């Protein structure tokens, strides 16, 4: 990452998806306005998976209507070795989408 | 087998699940109820049940990171199938 959202594609993300207004709040505050998820868990009483569930929702959503041609979306659980190569071919995947 | 209420808050801390799945794994591993019971009284397969008691245990049990990213297909396959080998490899381990 790092994982952000203007309020404009924010909109567009959330747009027909069904989702309840306090996993847009949380969403909102962790995509557009940048803050650690950590805070919505504790500020709401949820436990940091409800507050990162809410978070992917509304990310996963973005992304599923801005995927580039031959891309695909993952998220998943894996051991750190595997964990850093992901980051290098989303960094290379990345670079090349810029070019 | 069974947790203790401290050690259930603990493991569903980190869950990305409803609350459903939550209760479930509360009246099966703390308050020692059947799952089946579960599975009849809010009709459930025994399936559904049976992932939403491992998750929390399996939870307590358990060199591992969360990613998310779209990535070309090819990669965002390899993704998948190293998270299903892992998961296979945990089950077992030993």
């Amino acid at each position: 990452m790092k994982k952000r959202l203007t309020e404009s594609q924010f909109q567009e993300a959330i747009q027909g998806l069904e989702v309840g207004q306090q996993t847009i709040e949380i969403a909102r505050g962790v995509l557009v306005d940048g803050k650690p998820q950590a805070t919505f868990a504790t500020s709401l009483g949820l436990t940091r998976g409800a507050v990162s569930q809410a978070v992917h929702r509304v990310w996963a959503a973005f992304e599923d209507k801005n995927l580039p041609e031959g891309y695909a979306r993952v998220t998943a659980v894996l051991p750190e070795h595997q964990a850093y190569i992901v980051r290098k071919w989303e960094a290379d995947a990345k670079k090349k989408q810029e070019t």
